[PDB]
């Protein structure tokens, strides 16, 4: 069995924040010792680009090399729906394998973000639940984070988006905080990043109301 | 080659609610046109039963037959972890197919159920979201439903359950109601059904203060 190619997209968050650097990653596995050479061609909307970076081959414990090329994408190219093509050629192949990736299609919809304090009934436990409901968004690529006092929160979990009856996605994120911190008046913030937000980011805060 | 067999568990609401009737379902597809006869053996912890009823086979568009055998299960057997085995016999099967199924394993933990009123921010919109958080449950089989003044309110979606940071599951269900109904004081309740609850059932309610 000849070599195989897997093509990976930027992290949504990397495409949304200008300070980060999104990458499309082209991975070849099952390369042979007899046919070690692997070259990469990269196309954006069909037009060859030359600026990628290809690491040196590496041998897997199974006696094949794995070779990785990384293309840096511009934020707005990705967001503008450009198609990234990895073409991987190698003498153990009848013809060079081409792969193509790009952002999910569909009209963007701006998320609404709402935060909700813990239920009265929970105010009895050792830890409590702060909720961030994000709804009405499209496409489903999104990042949701929590923080407090200039530091991230650890213990949150955020369910996968699902498709809401009206054609858009929603999700929640649950932050658990020991009741003391909550009772002591610490402010907690849910940050949302999504291409259809202004600045690709919004944040909503809440704290105990006495 | 030949037929393949898939074995499906009862709906959770059906195992939890004693008036309802839970079924295990044994499905066979790619049954041949020339050896279309299929024989089912059903076992519960090894003992054969003889109460299943076979649907009459059904032609699929793709030229193959699909055959269903449905076994009615006792609520308490399923809940006590009895294993259900379906054995399928076809001419094209050098050997009968065996599949086994039983309820998800794990020490049951009782869910805590909380209900969140709409965010003050949302009150400005025409529709508002009511939120039901159910957390700390084990296993993940559960059924969550909304009602008001006794009637099903089905304009809601529920995230699938996902592990929380203690090995238990959590889930959130969102009910969307016209803002008019909310401020008018109608009461809304989240019904939750789970093997680790008392009588397998509880209901929490919310409404806007007169
Ligand atoms: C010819 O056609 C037939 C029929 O196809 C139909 O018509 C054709 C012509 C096409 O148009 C096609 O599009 C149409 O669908 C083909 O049959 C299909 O074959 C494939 C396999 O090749 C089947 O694939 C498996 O599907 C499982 C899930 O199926 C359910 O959900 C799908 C939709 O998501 C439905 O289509 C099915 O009907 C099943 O739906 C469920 O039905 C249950 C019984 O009715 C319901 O439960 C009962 O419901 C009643 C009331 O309804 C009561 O509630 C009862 O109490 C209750 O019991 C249930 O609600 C319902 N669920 C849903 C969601 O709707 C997959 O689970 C399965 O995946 C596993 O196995 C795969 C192996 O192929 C593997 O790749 C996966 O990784 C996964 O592996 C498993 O993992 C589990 C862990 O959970 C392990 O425990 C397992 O061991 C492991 N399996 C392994 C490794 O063995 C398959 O993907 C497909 O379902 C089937 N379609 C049918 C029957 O409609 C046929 O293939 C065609 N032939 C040819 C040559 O083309
Ligand atoms: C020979 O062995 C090779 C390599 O296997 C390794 O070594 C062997 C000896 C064993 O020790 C293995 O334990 C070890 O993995 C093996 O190759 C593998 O081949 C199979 C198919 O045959 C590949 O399976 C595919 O996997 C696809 C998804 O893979 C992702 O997730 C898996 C974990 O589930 C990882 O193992 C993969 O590395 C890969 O991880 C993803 O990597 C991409 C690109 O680096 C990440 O995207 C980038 O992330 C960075 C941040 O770091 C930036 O954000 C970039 O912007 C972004 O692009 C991505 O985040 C990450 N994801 C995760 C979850 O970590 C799957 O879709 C396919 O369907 C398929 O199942 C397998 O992955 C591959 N292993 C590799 C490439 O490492 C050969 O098959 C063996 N040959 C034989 C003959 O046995």
């Amino acid at each position: 069995g000849g070599p195989s190619v897997f093509l990976f997209p930027p992290k949504p968050k990397d495409t949304l924040m200008i300070s980060r650097t999104p990458e499309v990653t082209c991975v070849v596995v099952d390369v042979s010792h007899e046919d070690p050479e692997v070259k990469f061609n990269w196309y954006v909307d069909g037009v060859e680009v030359h600026n990628a970076k290809t690491k040196p081959r590496e041998e897997q414990y199974n006696s094949t090399y794995r070779v990785v090329s990384v293309l840096t994408v511009l934020h707005q190219d990705w967001l503008n729906g450009k198609e990234y093509k990895c073409k991987v050629s190698n003498k153990a192949l009848p013809a060079p394998i081409e792969k193509t990736i790009s952002k999910a299609k569909g009209q963007p919809r701006e998320p609404q973000v709402y935060v909700l304090p813990p239920s009265r009934d929970e105010l009895t436990k050792n830890q409590v639940s702060l909720l961030c409901l994000v709804k009405g968004f499209y496409p489903s690529d999104i990042a949701v984070e929590w923080e407090s006092n200039g530091q991230p929160e650890n213990n949150y979990l955020t369910w996968p988006p699902v498709l809401d009856s009206d054609g858009s996605f929603f999700l929640y994120s649950k932050l658990t905080v020991d009741k003391s911190r909550w009772q002591q008046g610490n402010v907690f913030s849910c940050s949302v990043m999504h291409e259809a937000l202004h600045n690709h980011y919004t944040q909503k805060s809440l704290s105990l109301s006495p």
